[PDB]
């Protein structure tokens, strides 16, 4: 894996390291989640991974706060957004340091073939997924669905389920998860106060093919349970990160 370019400026978070294939960012200040409400992170960082490759981008912390595992497309340009719900119907807060923020690149796949959507720009990581029936999420709340018809093979390649930022900006988390043979249960959470209504057709997740590289049971400095979970963890690419101020926007 080639350079990871990427820029960085914002003097509220601490660039810890970038090591490994991962970059490292931690809180300087408090960062106060509103109960039922969304609350998003401006990074104030900048990324574009190398041929072949995505980039992960998630947040770490032991207070009571999720945080939406985000997929980067290689031609994003932008700035990168960490997106963070309360657990909790009271106001919580990250004290300095107890929220890290991790970004590092994998390897994917894309087929060509609903259920399953073509990406929506060239290179994008992510194939939607069309919802199966209408569902009504009520405010802190976890509702289930199965996708059993299996999606297209890929050797040496891995599907998993993540979310994407539009809904997670609504408050409805997807848990990340493998797409395993006998299929598998995306769970939505409603962090909101708000009843959510998905109806039958609505995209409500994405379908990513990893690398089975990327997926190990073994814990190390190379690898998070952070993303999927920790029975499937999360080892990136062993890619450089190399600065480049110019791509800060
Ligand atoms: O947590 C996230 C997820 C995505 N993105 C950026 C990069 C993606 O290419 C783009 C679109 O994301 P989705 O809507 O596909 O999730 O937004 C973020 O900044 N943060």
């Amino acid at each position: 894996c080639p350079h990871i370019r990427y820029a960085f400026q914002n003097d509220k978070l601490l660039l810890q390291q970038a090591s490994v294939g991962r970059l490292t960012l931690v809180n300087k200040t408090t960062i106060l989640l509103r109960p039922m409400k969304t609350t998003t992170v401006d990074l104030g960082l900048y990324a574009r991974p190398p041929e072949g490759h995505g980039l992960m981008l998630w947040g770490s912390t032991s207070r009571p706060v999720t945080s939406h595992v985000g997929i980067i497309d290689p031609g994003y340009t932008g700035e990168l957004r960490l997106i963070l719900q309360n657990q909790r119907r009271y106001n919580s807060t990250l004290r300095p340091s107890e929220l890290k923020i991790h970004l590092a690149a994998f390897r994917y796949a894309t087929p060509q073939m609903g259920p399953i959507n073509h990406p929506q720009y060239p290179g994008d990581v992510g194939l939607d997924v069309s919802l199966p029936k209408d569902l009504a999420l009520f405010p802190h709340q976890t509702v289930s669905v199965t996708l059993t018809v299996p999606p297209p093979s890929i050797p040496h390649h891995r599907p998993t389920i993540f979310g994407r930022s539009g809904l997670a900006m609504q408050g409805i988390l997807v848990k990340p998860c493998r797409w395993r043979r006998g299929g598998v249960d995306v769970s939505l959470t409603n962090f909101s106060d708000q009843t959510v209504f998905l109806n039958k057709y609505r995209r409500f997740c994405q379908l990513v093919y990893l690398h089975k590289h990327h997926l190990t049971s073994f814990y190390s400095p190379h690898s998070d349970a952070g993303v999927l979970g920790p029975r499937s963890l999360f080892r990136w690419a062993s890619c450089t990160f190399e600065e480049v101020p110019s791509l800060a926007m």
